[PDB]
DNA sequence: GACTTGTGTATAAGAGTCAG
DNA sequence: CTGACTCTTATACACAAGTC
DNA sequence: GACTTGTGTATAAGAGTCAG
DNA sequence: CTGACTCTTATACACAAGTC
């Protein structure tokens, strides 16, 4: 009700193990003002309280205070809540934090060896459930400081799917036969494979490099190719102006993909390792832009048409990630920070790695009943007064649908494409506003409810 | 009371001669809303009106509208506002508007000629009193494109130092009597110079050139550094983290710096041109830094120690522009703008440097009387609401002062170097707050009023 | 039980940014 | 160009709250 | 007076960003 | 890497409001 940021921040940080519960109870409260907060500064966060903004200060630069304890924590939350589903899509990849500032030079390479920005990288798993592909939460993060000298590093860069699994597994328990994990093309590797099936997990994973199919002595391509057509399906390719690593612009013209569909069964020459594949094809692509494939691998069913529409859209579910990467840094500020210590940076961006799932759920808290399912009196009411005469017919007067459209519109929303969609950071300034007005709305009730005269 | 930037829209654009009265009107309505909303885009200023939204695009985009005009419309109202004080400063520099994007192709020449980065050379004249120092308003505004090849220059650029004060003198008019021009070490030109006292205008310039006093047929400094010290004054030079142009990093300590002054009569070479001058040398400077040393070249009076304080402290007063600059830039968003055509970029451009302005004089108006000067019943009742318990003794309880430090903590500011100063962004911040507060406290008012149940 | 550790409150300053 | 701040880190006191 | 021009409302899309 | 949007610019209708 009045409390969400805080409820949240709880839910997610209280088993944290930090080894005194004056730090796991300094860490839900720093959760909660940075939630409440949501890519803002320590300090606004802070509402003006010194105790709370030294308290967190404090908190993040905590020789005691383990980063990775920190993250198990939210974890561990995410495990929990798995619990209430039945399949889940266990997204994985790496991304980056990059920091040019003093510390950087105790960073990680990330480009150059003398590249000014420097940092860590990050393989992250990004649980959701598999049926409305809501987001469930963070089950894993490894990070990690790349040597400026390749023969510096210890273990390949590559093992981190196979180290991504275990901990998924160890995390997940018993859960992991009902977790499907998806992977770029980068997961292309055998090991890897290997790995899952010899663990009898589930998984979706692009193809990358050619590999043969030793039942039919072809390329997956080439045999998939010659599998009979299960059908196809259709996307819509939305405009879009693109660049280069050159800085060329080029307007990418909207248009509609035609897509062929096939699988089948093969199996890799390596661990002579059986699985079954899809591929979708672009047919009849404009000389322009690349055609649109996708070769698949995975443990799943790929059999009939439908079974294979599945795979694919479990798959297209994989770019969950990068908005996630985005609300990360864009969204919670990662990269804004400016914390002078590898620990304290580390020991902020983890806190701030919830925040950024946070942003991600909220706006499926309003996606698709009534406003008060989700809101309460008060605001739906504020939120209707707020909304007085922009809403339109399509949206009930009142139900969550309109919800989340007055929201969004309070956060500078105005449908440019007229997809009905809006962003989630357009959401998070709505909701933002409409939090930040309702203080108002109910600073004057408190007035008037002591009898108090407005003016 | 209720409707501000509108009222300081109208006060500053009412006149602009745009050749039909819609768009004078249309430009009053963009700058409200703009300002309503400074920093923020067109679209979130628009609040939800798709109509507004697209009068404003209309409106930037629209081949009647000289922006011209628009900066004139504007300069006109501060000469009328100058119009109540006796002495004024005019503040003048140069500054870049940077862009990058498509646009920038078309635009001019800042660095390198294989810069992505160009743009406009803008050079400004912003008013003072002279009395209390707060910010009057823009005089006037040369914006330029640089050609990539010099010698297509039709006129050196040197020359807006003598354009700037020919618009000047046009618009202050019989006015100019009261205005001292404030100029950095770059103005040191002596055909500057020269127009100046040709017009008996009144000016405070930086020496950059040594230069030799034909009286003494010494250089400016030898000959200052022999008149007798007329006392001296002290600053206090703030701590601070610099950087190079190479990138190194160091700490700049805090310290208190001694000045030595004197001051002299003197006649340049040239023109045979006698003018006054002043000399604040720092004493014994720390081997470190640099040491602190103005000599400038004045028409005003320097004869005794209080004539000279109030030369250094006129010209202290220039790095009001630096903050305009600013204020124009990360603060009202010139440089976040992304108009696909440089006169729709010029355009809005153009209006945001009223914005910034307004932005500087935001603090000013609440800097050093009772809040109600200020602010409204309701704003002012809030305000208290929101800051119940932070007010500290130093602040009568409902002051002005008071105020501004409620607004400006709920800016976010914390007063990290106890000098009891916030920035003109924070304070902003903190009426933005303030008044988005408000919504919902009217809000609920309304309700209330019309006999409605908030909860 | 003996020995640290966090809080809230104060005071101070190094580090970083965007403007020169 | 004689800046003007915010973000980050730090220390002390008197007590509170934790750990081994 | 005859001939443009802005508004508000609709529909469409190119341009730009940060994430790959 | 099979994106997901926002910001900017554009056009049409039926009228309103301006200019020469
Ligand atoms: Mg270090
Ligand atoms: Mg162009
Ligand atoms: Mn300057
Ligand atoms: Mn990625």
């Amino acid at each position: 009700a009045l409390h969400r940021a805080a409820d949240w921040a709880k839910s997610v940080f209280s088993s944290a193990a930090l080894g005194d519960p004056r730090r796991t109870a300094r860490l839900v409260n720093v959760a909660a003002q940075l939630a409440k907060y949501s890519g803002k500064s320590i300090t606004i966060s802070s509402e003006g309280s010194k105790a709370a903004q030294e308290g967190a200060y404090r908190f993040i630069r905590n020789p005691n205070v383990s980063a990775e304890a920190i993250r198990k924590a939210g974890a561990m939350q995410t495990v929990k809540l798995a619990q209430e589903f039945p399949e889940l899509l266990a997204i994985e990849d790496t991304t980056s934090l990059s920091y040019r500032h003093q510390v950087a030079e105790e960073l990680g390479k990330l480009g150059s060896i003398q590249d000014k920005s420097r940092g860590w990288w990050v393989h992250s798993v990004l649980l959701l459930e598999a049926t409305t592909f809501r987001t469930v939460g963070l089950l894993h993060q490894e990070w990690w400081m790349r040597p400026d000298d390749p023969a510096d590093a210890d273990e390949k860069e590559s093992g981190k799917w196979l180290a991504a699994a275990a901990t998924s597994r160890l995390r997940m328990g018993s859960m992991m036969s009902n977790v499907i994990a998806v992977c770029d093309r980068e997961a292309d590797i055998h090991a890897y494979l290997q790995d899952k099936l010899a663990h009898n997990e589930r998984f979706v994973v692009r193809s990358k490099h050619p590999r043969k199919d030793v039942e039919s002595g072809l390329y997956l391509y080439d045999h998939l190719k010659n599998q009979p057509e299960l059908g196809g399906y259709q996307i819509s390719i939305p405009q879009k102006g693109v660049v280069d690593k050159r800085g060329k612009r080029k307007n990418r013209p909207a248009r509609k993909a035609s897509l062929s569909l096939r699988s089948g069964r093969i199996t890799l020459k390596q661990g002579n390792i059986t699985l079954n594949a899809v591929l979708a094809e672009e047919i009849n692509p404009p000389k322009g832009e690349t055609p649109l494939k996708w070769l698949l691998l995975t443990s799943e069913p790929v059999e009939s048409l439908a079974q294979a529409l599945r795979v694919i859209d479990i798959y297209t579910h994989r770019w969950r990630i990068e908005e996630f990467h985005k609300a990360w840094k864009t969204g919670a500020g990662a990269e804004r920070q400016r914390m002078e210590e590898p620990d304290n940076l580390e020991r902020m961006v983890s806190i701030l790695s919830f925040v950024a799932v946070r942003l991600l759920q909220l706006r499926e808290s309003f996606t698709p009943q009534s406003a008060e399912t989700v809101l309460t009196p008060d605001e739906c009411q504020l939120l209707g007064y707020l909304d007085k005469g922009k809403r339109k017919r399509k949206e009930k007067a009142g139900s969550l649908q309109w919800a989340y459209m007055a929201i969004a519109r309070l956060g500078g929303f105005m449908d440019s494409k007229r997809t009905g969609i809006a962003s989630w950071g357009a959401l998070w300034e709505g909701w933002e506003a409409l939090q930040s007005k309702l203080d108002g709305f109910l600073a004057a009730k408190d007035l008037m409810a002591q009898g108090i005269k407005i003016g």
